[PDB]
């Protein structure tokens, strides 16, 4: 024969009901799942401490806010939140089962660069994968991610056909276990915005680079209802004086997505990559105006939640209602985009 | 930089456009394309001469037929039916064109067995393809055909990675080569149903061949929102003593394609490749009903849509009126089949 | 530009020289590098408890036998040894140095089966494997080794697509990763003989396999010159009642290198993979009859250096000079087989 | 199985012994393949009519020269030439024979451009190649040409990894048909001097394109005892004031093929692609002093062993006798050059 065995229909079915519940109608992913690190930087913009103390402090604000899962409907969590417990001891997994929100799990262990590359990145962490995921979903995570990115830079080449390679085949290796572990796998192919090249670059990039990653999937067994996609959207980078406008980003990302992305996959969650509150939604909803789509578009945003939270919070203990407010508004805005219905706060 | 030139914008917009002209709703394509030898036995089932006035005889009485264009939106010619006129001296295309049909010719020179496999095929026709697509346009044509055969045998292994990278290759190239020249490729990699097989395995097979060729045609820069897709049906092998149900075949069928299919391509339109004219209808029909789809579901048949028409026929000319009445017959029932409405005549 | 930074001209000139060292004419590798468990089967054989001690005891019985580097280029080590005092508390590698035996180091972390394959597995170990390089190579070891393995199975369409796939990736991420950290890397993509296959399918599958990884080596930017091959041999599957002939052997191994390595390569060093100590010294013995050769044919034996080596120690501490007296026989012979000079102990 | 069938053992035999007559000890190919368009311009260049009376005296003057089959092993002809008369009426195959030149025969119709590419070429001929073979085996010929062009230009990103793939393809198709009807083929990837980039760079892309075209090779089943390569050598860009030494270019050309060419291959006869007559000579005399090599380096010339037989001729009948020594005098100094005899006329 030579080909892949069956998936267990029961496996195969839990996952793809648990990734149509995540990819759910009016609703998205919030990302809270900042490495120490990470998180030490987003800390350092409004001057607080990254004390274990002040994390947990500040991911209970996040997850015990009322009526967050009507916009929310998983949060990607790093592993210390997935075993941690709030200030007052309730363990981060039960605020979000009450709310109905499903706990995701980082599982990458970050990037390293391709050896004889210009400081392009492979993602590790398959070692031990399988097993981490067996726990990780005894601890509650019904969904994974693991983030790959590429840069692009036309005078040196990049992304390179290695840099590509590699992306595709850590991406496709990861998926395939997580799926064998029962945890539908968030795919996040991540093209950097670095640079001042057009939009139409980064339009020829990701079209490029999705094609290779759902190739690699398809030779990796990938079951595509079971997993999802968490890309770039395609804009002008980061360089660039002139922002691209909402309606010629919304273009170009559905215009990519439907020349790469085979409809089986049931939702495409797309990163915020350093946007703004505002333009993340706004890009979101006039994709969503141009529906209905193959394949629902929404939201999985770290950034573009939780900016404002943050700067509300300050740290401070007696904004933590004021802050949960501001994480709300921004929820609701993102659901509504996911609908195209958020008022505001052909090319070949 | 790298990567592929822009297309035209005003060559894309044509073939966009008359792309999704030809998967028009309610309609689909009539494969008249069949050669001298392959016309030869259609003939030979009937007993009839295959003269050039018999075959301008059975041409004329297929495209003159009255109304036809209510159910077709295209057919496919042989090149000699391309520069024919009917016995009564009014030009093949004009007939078609008055039926407001889209002309589409068979650009591919046949089958040649890959060196060292066990009578795997590559198609061949690459060479002079360009020029002979900017006479075939300036003739009527605006769409092409290139058809690639596959064989599935698990014992030999078949399709082997040769045959299938072979197959995906010359389609690319094919496709590219059309849309250069202002012709809408029709991308057929047929799968044959030779053999004692399950519907599943057809599946499997199909999904890797898809997803092949779909890889290439975006290596090869070819434009999905102007090329067409002909693939087989996923079905049991021929052999086998049992025909798969309707509601299997468009199970299976409609998850091979969206498994594997960017939903930039307009339309999928299968041929029938060895059904009955009635299960051609009926296995549509079942795909239609359990849509919308992400692309139009419809047909490009030859013996499906003629076989009874050539019996009525029987070379005899005064059954010409009753013939067209059966082709009337057949080309309501798949246009009431692409909309799931042919009244009759999940598993991972 | 697109391709691969230039290699340090220092770094390269290292591993250049350490492996034309290793590939020393009439010399070979000690293979002494087996895990906890697979050295428990060896001693289970010979009936010794597996103790740290006993493991210091005759791993130091190894590295003490005097005159051993008359034979020996480099000797594989665990990790466990690499760090290891002998029972007199002379450090392992410190053993080898005095013989002139260049260290080297066991860093895959094992087989993982990949999801959906019928038992096929991945190698895994590229987590931390840059920053494992770097303290290996500051306690002395110079070259490096990692395991794949594939199977073949006619029935089951084994090496599938997705096995050869992962091996040549691992292989060449790898191997990148141990030149970029100054270790020369073994290469070895191991095809089991399990099964009753014929020499010429071994044949066959030995040349695909190595056509794959020699293509992933060079996407992966590895100097061919400061790198080694550990293949199998090409023989007869295990199950088969009557083994290959040394001839026919000698002439399908040589035959499926020099259709598949580049000759930039300095050495292949063959793996034994379960043969007796006498047929993988004729085995060598017969194809450096047949040079000279475009790189060294050699030998990194485990099982055929040790196996009467084992049966002659019996875990018995008086017995150690006669264990040695053994294994320099063999060393000897295997080191006389690299120039075609051991004395016993063309089809396309 | 899955893999390629048995190649025959009788047209391997004739294969790979005749591939061995062409890359015979001091000798090589005259290439004299000239279609009738190049043909006028190498004739353009000493103002001669382009008459067929023309064509047929200086291929005659080629052929008869006296004692030129001791430096030369096989003549590349055009179609024309293979079925020509000199002007005394002796079929040129016929003055090949009486030397005991191998007679060649160039089968590629030439280069189209890949669509939606910078005007990069696709080779085209394979429709008929396999017939086309047969006649020409019947008329004398032993061996094939086939020519595949790529470009360098880092700004643009050429070769791009279309054109790298489109010409691999081609290749190994051509290579196989040829194998199939008894022909040797030469497999020509020339990559053309254009530009100002350094011979470093040409080495790199050497490289890539050597791995690339190899790895087509084993995937079609070309059986490499049976073919030779004719490459470029490795040289700065032709817009570069300075040539590089003799030194450079025979390390650099042979450091490219040790790292990408199986040492299966008889020989490598290398394209001269502009050098003048002395350099092609002085640059192959280098490499065959750094010899012995694991293949025959020798040439394929056509320019570098006619350009002053042409201009000597001058299109005057009354030159044949001096023209003729001119062109031993060429013949004989490459013949010299194989052997690294000719007396004038590493870094990782
Ligand atoms: O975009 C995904 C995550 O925010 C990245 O988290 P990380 O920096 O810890 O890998
Ligand atoms: O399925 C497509 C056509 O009916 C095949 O026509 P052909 O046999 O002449 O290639
Ligand atoms: O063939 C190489 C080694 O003997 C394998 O050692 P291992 O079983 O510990 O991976
Ligand atoms: O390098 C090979 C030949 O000289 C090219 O001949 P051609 O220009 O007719 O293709």
């Amino acid at each position: 024969s030579g080909y892949g065995l069956p998936i267990s229909q029961e496996v195969a079915k839990e996952l793809a009901e648990n990734a149509r519940k995540i990819a759910a109608p009016g609703k998205g992913i919030l990302a809270a799942d900042e490495s120490t690190g990470t998180i030490k930087k987003r800390f350092d913009s409004i001057g607080v401490e990254n004390t274990e103390a002040n994390r947990a402090f500040y991911r209970d604000l996040l997850f015990s806010t009322k009526g967050l899962g009507q916009y929310i409907s998983g949060a990607i969590l790093f592993e210390e939140t997935l075993y941690q417990k709030s200030p007052s001891g309730v363990p981060m997994v039960d605020l979000l089962k009450a709310e109905g929100i499903i706990p995701g799990i980082k599982v990458d262990k970050g990037l390293e660069t391709l050896p004889l590359t210009d400081d392009e990145k492979a993602t590790m962490g398959l070692d031990g994968l399988s097993e981490r995921c067996k726990k990780y979903y005894e601890a509650g995570a019904r969904f994974a991610k693991w983030r790959a990115v590429l840069s692009i830079d036309p005078a040196k080449g990049k992304p390179t056909n290695l840099s590509i390679t590699e992306v595709a085949h850590g991406l496709a290796r990861y998926a395939a276990i997580c799926q064998a572990n029962r945890l539908v796998p968030i795919v996040e192919p991540e093209i950097l915005t670095d640079g001042s090249h057009d939009i139409t670059v980064c339009a020829e990039v990701t079209e490029r680079v999705l094609a290779a990653v759902f190739k690699a999937l398809n030779d990796h067994h990938v079951l595509l209802e079971g997993a999802l996609l968490k890309p770039n959207m395609v804009t002008h980078g980061s360089d660039c004086p002139k922002p691209a406008s909402h309606e010629e980003i919304a273009f170009y990302t559905v215009r990519s997505l439907k020349r790469t992305v085979p409809p089986a996959l049931p939702g495409v969650m797309f990163l915020s990559g350093g946007q703004s509150e505002e333009d993340a939604s706004l890009n979101l909803n006039e994709m969503n105006k141009m529906g209905p789509h193959p394949f629902q578009l929404s939201f999985s945003y770290g950034r573009a939640l939780q900016a404002s939270c943050l700067k509300a919070w300050k740290g401070v203990p007696e904004n933590k209602a004021k802050a949960q407010q501001v994480l709300m508004e921004r929820a609701r805005a993102n659901g509504e985009a996911q609908l195209g219905k958020y008022g505001g706060g052909y090319v070949y």
